């Protein structure tokens, strides 16, 4: 347990996320969506933080920010690892989906789909567009197909 500091933790690892892609130059460049929009969710997260509560959180915020921390050091982590082009090539080889962040962006809408509950119900703010379904996947794949032939330049040397 390490609470007050975790929840600025939170957002830079989220924040990190962003830098860390556009720092990549591989097929996460169409990936680099969710770098920047992994920041439109931690934007508010800051706005509980910022309330001052100077004591230990819900239990029930906690438990968000525990499975929330995943997502971020996951997100990062694909790229993070996939950053060598012998690493990635690897992948997108041995793998048919040409995505990277394909189950993190699913994984995430668990977790998020939580906290906006809570930031709804206690915030009462519009959170983002949560509600969103296996579609977010989908456009993901559209996009994957046609960087697969950018890759294409990547692989002959």
């Amino acid at each position: 347990g390490s609470p007050g500091e975790n929840l600025k933790h939170i957002i830079t690892l989220g924040q990190v996320i962003h830098k860390r892609c556009e720092e990549m130059k591989y097929c996460k460049k169409q990936c680099r969506r969710l770098g920047h929009r992994v920041l439109g969710l931690i934007k508010p997260l800051e706005m509980l933080q910022d309330q001052g509560k100077r004591s230990v959180p819900s239990e029930k915020l906690t438990t968000a920010m525990n499975r929330f921390k995943a997502a971020l050091e996951e997100a990062n982590g694909e790229i993070e690892k996939f950053s060598n082009r012998s690493n990635i090539c690897r992948f997108l080889t041995a793998s048919q989906d040409k995505i990277l962040f394909k189950d993190v962006n699913r994984k995430l809408s668990d977790v998020w789909k939580e906290l906006s509950l809570l930031l709804q119900v206690e915030q009462r703010m519009p959170v983002s567009p949560i509600s969103q379904g296996a579609s977010w996947a989908q456009e993901d794949q559209q996009d994957a197909d046609e960087d697969r032939r950018a890759f294409q330049m990547l692989r002959r040397d």
